[PDB]
């Protein structure tokens, strides 16, 4: 029948929380949260009875070098108003020396929280980018532009006036065969590289074939090298994951909590990576020292901006928004604690119990349980190198644009040749029906 | 001041370990390391003098499960032969219940390591990847659409409908040479840039031929072009990247020191993944549970094979040898820790101690001393080997694959003839003979 | 220990400089930078006090020429109104014959800064730097040549002289269709990949189109290769590098500040070099001269122009703006050091202590502090802007050129057949309007 | 009348050093260096008379720490036996206490020294690397594989024998044009993008030239892609150009002189990239650490070692031998010094003098002739990133190989059909001489 035990705490989350319910009336009913699951374990296999009751202060714990003394959770423990401290409380060299912990039940670390890389969103036009459009516009201009002036070659130049019927000699017949519709079918024809019949003979036309010839294949190269300079520097192109790599930026900004525990880190720091990156931080003390954790998480949603907290809040946001990651390692290595006071007999009887309970495997199974939460729909990272639908794509929406283009064209011809005969003879249909019927006889002779 | 300390220890790699050099007599310097570099520094802020020992029976420490019995270091620490126990100690709940520790300085848990992705053997079809599998598919289906488009158009359009034999004109014959069979010879055609012997005229059906020679130009640049990226930067990666990926897959097999903290963590373990890691161990041991941890890292490199020891000798390892890497974060944590005998009051001023050498980071900048070194600085310049059968074989295989369809479309030309030889009033046996020795008659007429 | 040390300095750019801050009352806290940060550890080492004024009439210092009659700081430590004249302050032979100086504690010359090179105007004929301008003219060399030599075989091989008119067999007839004309067309066309109409038969001749086949696809995946290494890493590059580069160009101009410290170094100079040098300013008096360092960096920022001043301001200047660099080495060498009165004790005491903090590498560590900062990053990342007509504008003038040349080609090949039509008996000039009607008959028939 | 002065040197290069020359009787007419050369310029303008004696312990000076006492130059200048010390002795922090220096006259600094890059010999068949000599090998079995198998199908199958002289319809006479000569001919003629004649018409050979079509375009599109790769890094590998770049490496080892100024000032470095560069010594104090200049030079020359000494004995070797050079800037900043004894009246007028030798430009003048000497061909700087003769070059080779080739094919034609019709005709030379008339009879008949 000893004398119950008096623990004091404080409101962080997913430590201490008061329970989402109605009808008020409780006990030590009021707090639902890690630590309350860590305070029910430890009294069961002490035996002993807990009465929770909340810090006055709201502070972890400080020394005003001023008035020489503390405030917080750790003067409860000086004063012997309280004597156990299951918080977040971490362990530094200046508590130490004042009250007495447990060993550590969680291990912290300074990390780095970021927002994730949006994406890309190429536009389904991507293959059009290693161009200009003024480019795309001036070859277009271009193949209209040699084709009417191949066309007027041809009709002035004698030798190209050659004989027609070249398997049947002996005969008085001249034909040129560019025409305003093959000289312009040369010229899409050279410029894909595919060639085609109806090859210039006189000299006076070898020589426009000879530079167009010449003007595609500067281009089609052209297009080759930029397109493989651009999905070079895209591969090689790569996501920071560092300290040291968000070190050398200036153009992501860092950021901290004003005069808390990682600002302390910094000031003492030795590594030269480090050291500039202090120097970046007092350079620029009006917009990045925001004030806290809440304010800090803000300013990464909108804006540049890579705050830098201990290495669980940012594994507790992280699975409470999708938006966020956790670039980096660990920077700093830390832990939380059970506080006593000064040379109390429970500072071995719970480090016994730590132990016990990690053994077994609670204290996975309680991280588990606080830290993921409505799990996230997380993976969607295909970032694949390879071209699909996202890019090159829309090299099937101008293929089907084309091939609706056609229909209309023979839809065009079809009607222009049928009115063209049946003005010289039977009036529209019965010349119009014996065509369709003359295309759908399958023999190859009418 | 009163008289020296000895500082049992256990000899291992990078804590402690004897000097080489000359003049072996030395006594008291005979050991130097990481361990033996957080002691200079224990001695100056705590004043003490030295008598390192080495334990006589060399083990940690364990029960005897018949006489209690404990060995290695901690059966010294108990009947006071000895003193701090500065070593890569471990805090168990089975050892804290005996003599002390103090709080940890050093932080550890379970990881996998396993051999680098090297990528000397990327498949036998590596040129596939360029391009997505939806798109190798889409070009098909495209090059089957076009073609059917372009057979459609062919006959609907009058102007297709031309005068064959040039040699006679004046005469009722006409060509459509657009069959079924030349409409896709005319898409595969344009589509490996090699042209084709028929050409369009009539230009309702020269849009179809235009733009299908746009659609082909536009993928055989983002063929070539995506394909120089793969081989200027390479980027290779893991088949498992976590436990749960190596939990699922029966390929690579798995590894464990034999009645190790390793191999003891699974068999209390009650996690959904890892009871089906220890499923798999159960079944075949003697064949996956190596006996020693040098005898583990072999394992390693000769087989396929996967190992699972603390993440600091990992962290050695894979520093010193470049063939191989750590996969996946700590699955446990533990802590290393000074040993001390029950009740002694070194345990409280230690502890102060290695809070106060982590301010300044005085165990990071050991810790950057007795891990790094030649860093495998390699995954760089990328010497860019010339291709070969490891990587395009493939072609050779879709070649050859072609030629064996060729000669039973061959032989089915050749029956499909006879089949209408004997349609003219013979026997279906006996022409085949006979059109057999026209193929051997050998010469070029009839 | 006596009373304080006025020291007198001047204030410039990062030595001395005030702070932003609140609170506009402060004295002795009134200026920073590195020349007080340096003073920090002078007072450490050797101990003394501060009372730092700003000197009344701010310069450094120099004569009258017709008092003598000293002015800045120099002035004041003659008169004893004065001590310590830590400051950018040099020391020059006149300076040295009057009060003293300590060792220097940093070095410094003459140097040149300049716009960075850019890269966005490469020139118009840009696409002709993958290949060397040799194989450029080897590959016309080789198209000349193996046309020529096409030509001589076709001729020399008798199986070329083959029959003609396919639909009429059994005659006489013989073509040989490579031409001189014919046979510099198949060269031009395989260079192009575009095949040709006409193809050799008669196996002596099918070497040649088979040798000049692979010739041609080596040069153009040559081409497009080294096209893809320029556009992936550009490698950008100073037009002149050095004093000598410099000196012998006139298209960029030079400058300095006019009554400084580098003008007069010019006009003493006797090194034919700079002689030149001085002979270009001598001339051009009044338009590069600038009156200030502050416009003299205008001047490059602007205009087309180059700077001389110290190295130290080009170090700090090139550290802030990433538009411009230094080019060369040092020319001069001068060096900063301690003023001190004729005789006083405390040059050699400084001496001492500047020896004293060069070997920790407090002055190296200091000057990482006051220059260093953004650090331009930028070289990197390589943004590949699209293919442009800043970059293949070139081909768009050789083609106009092409066509020119053409228009010439028609008009001269209609002039040759009017000269074989009045051979005919006819007029020259009769005969010409003929034809024009004829091309303007406009029907395809005769 | 006043006395001479004794000035103690030591035998440097290109310091003090006796002249080359017989018949020996000398006074100060021995040393003949740059040392001398400011020992006449300081006697001239400062009115004294030198007397050169050397050092009979040819040490600079150092420290006994057990004895507490100097050796060498430094204590013929505290006992004053001498009482100058013109001299490449140093200005440092221990050797300032004791005696008394003048201005430096030349600035030091640490520096690395390493061999050139030696070239690159890329071998003129460098086109032939980014394929295997597996894959060149096994396409050139693969043309004449396929041409094999085509020649066989296009026997067998019965489509292929299509009608021959196709303008004169109505005859009865069939002929295929797959010869054994023209199988080769599609091979080729398919492989080299070219295209040719005598297209397949039966679908048994659609399949043979189909599947082929596609084997030359993923061999020539992974040519173009792999040769992309081999240039981009080509131009992406930047030689070093630091001491942090040769930080990172391993196979380029380090290098000092034992026990000297270079090695004292990494162990008193705090900077982190000099910090591990002493660790890396450190570990191999055996094989780099060699002894002296002397030997530091010599491996240099026959291993990849990067030796470190001072900027002044670099600069010295680099014009005395073409194969060196001078990478990185200057890790210290060091100056020489007339040394003095303690509290002599000659600190004074030495500053006074070597300030003024320095306005007029002397000291410039003197460096430039002992420092620069057999003027160096130096400057073969090409690396020119862009295809000439060194690379690609021999497909110019090839080239000539086949057109030669080509001509002792077009003799066997020509001899090979004059000796075929002869056979039934007349004998052997009045069939051949007159074929060659019918050759060089221009005329296009017969
Ligand atoms: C850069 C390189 C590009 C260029 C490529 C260069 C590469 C060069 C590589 C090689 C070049 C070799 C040239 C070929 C020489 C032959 C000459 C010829 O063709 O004409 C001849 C046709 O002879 C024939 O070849 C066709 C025969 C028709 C039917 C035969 C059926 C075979 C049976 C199926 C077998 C199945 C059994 C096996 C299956 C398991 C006729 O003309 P002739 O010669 O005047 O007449 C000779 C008559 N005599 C023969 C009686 C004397
Ligand atoms: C794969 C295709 C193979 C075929 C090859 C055919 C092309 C080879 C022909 C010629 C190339 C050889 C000349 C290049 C020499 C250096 C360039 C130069 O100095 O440019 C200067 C002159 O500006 C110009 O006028 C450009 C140079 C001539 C190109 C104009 C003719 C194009 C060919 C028309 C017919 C084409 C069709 C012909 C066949 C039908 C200025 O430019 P830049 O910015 O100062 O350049 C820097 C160079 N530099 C550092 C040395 C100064
Ligand atoms: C992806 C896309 C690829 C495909 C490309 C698609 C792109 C499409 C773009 C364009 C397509 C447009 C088609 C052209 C329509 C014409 C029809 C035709 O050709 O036949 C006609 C030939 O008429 C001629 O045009 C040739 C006449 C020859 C002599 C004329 C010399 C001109 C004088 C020099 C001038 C110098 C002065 C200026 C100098 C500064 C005849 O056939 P018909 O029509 O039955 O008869 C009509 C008779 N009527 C006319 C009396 C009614
Ligand atoms: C579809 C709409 C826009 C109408 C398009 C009309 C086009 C397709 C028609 C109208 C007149 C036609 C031309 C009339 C006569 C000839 C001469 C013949 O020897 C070849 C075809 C040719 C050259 C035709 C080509 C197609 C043509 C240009
Ligand atoms: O409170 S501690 O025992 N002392 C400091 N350390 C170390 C990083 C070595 C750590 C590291 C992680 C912890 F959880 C606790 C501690
Ligand atoms: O042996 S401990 O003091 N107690 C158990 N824990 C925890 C896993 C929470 C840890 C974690 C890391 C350590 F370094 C030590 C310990
Ligand atoms: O003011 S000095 O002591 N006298 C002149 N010298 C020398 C050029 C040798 C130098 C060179 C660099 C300095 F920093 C100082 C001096
Ligand atoms: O003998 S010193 O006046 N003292 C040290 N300094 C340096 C600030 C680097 C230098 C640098 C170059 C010198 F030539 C002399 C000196
Ligand atoms: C340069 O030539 C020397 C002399 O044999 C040779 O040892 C060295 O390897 C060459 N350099 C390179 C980079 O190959």
């Amino acid at each position: 029948s000893n004398r119950s035990l008096i623990v004091t705490t404080i409101l962080e989350e997913p430590y201490v929380l008061f329970k989402k319910s109605d009808k008020p009336l409780y006990g030590n009913d009021r707090f639902e949260g890690y630590c309350i699951d860590l305070l029910r374990e430890l009294s069961t296999i002490l035996g002993f009875t807990y009465e929770i009751r909340l810090v006055e202060d709201g502070k972890y714990g400080a020394q005003d070098d001023v008035n020489g003394q503390w405030n917080g959770m750790v003067r409860e423990l000086i004063d012997h108003k309280a004597d156990l401290a299951v918080a977040p409380l971490a362990i530094t060299y200046v508590r130490e020396k004042v009250i007495d912990f447990s060993k550590p039940f969680m291990t912290l670390g300074i990390s780095i929280l970021y927002r994730k890389p949006n994406g890309t969103n190429p536009g389904v036009f991507s293959f059009l980018n290693p161009l200009s459009p003024d480019i795309w516009m001036y070859v277009l201009l271009a193949c209209l532009g040699v084709s009417c002036v191949l066309f007027v070659i041809a009709r002035f130049s004698p030798y190209e006036w050659y004989n027609p019927h070249p398997c049947n000699p002996d005969s008085d017949v001249v034909e040129n065969n560019f025409t305003l519709l093959n000289s312009f079918w040369f010229g899409v024809g050279a410029l894909m590289q595919q060639g085609s019949e109806l090859m210039p003979k006189a000299l006076s036309t070898r020589i426009v074939g000879g530079i167009w010839w010449f003007f595609t294949l500067i281009i089609i190269s052209s297009y080759t090298a930029n397109l493989a300079a651009f999905l070079t520097v895209e591969r090689m192109e790569s996501p920071i994951d560092s300290a040291d790599d968000l070190a050398k930026q200036t153009k992501i900004e860092y950021g901290a909590v004003e005069d808390g525990a990682t600002m302390t880190f910094f000031k003492k720091s030795k590594i030269s990576t480090y050291d500039k990156m202090w120097a970046f931080m007092s350079s620029r003390r009006q917009s990045v020292l925001v004030k806290s954790n809440e304010e800090g998480i803000q300013r990464v949603l909108t804006s540049d901006y890579a705050f830098l907290m201990e290495s669980t809040t940012i594994e507790f946001v992280t699975q409470r928004n999708c938006n966020l990651t956790q670039i980096g390692g660990l920077i700093d290595s830390k832990g939380y604690g059970v506080g006593t006071p000064m040379g109390s007999p429970y500072r071995d009887k719970i480090t016994i119990a730590i132990l016990q309970l990690q053994e077994e495997g609670k204290l996975h199974m309680m991280k588990e349980k606080w830290w993921r939460g409505n799990g996230c729909p997380e993976e969607e990272s295909k970032e694949a190198s390879a071209l699909g639908v996202q890019n090159i794509g829309g090299i099937f929406i101008v293929l089907a644009a084309g091939l609706v283009l056609s229909v209309f064209v023979a839809v065009g011809e079809f009607l222009y040749k049928s009115k063209k005969n049946a003005q010289l003879e039977k009036r529209s249909f019965c010349s119009a029906m014996v065509e369709e019927l003359r295309m759908s006889l399958k023999c190859q002779r009418r």
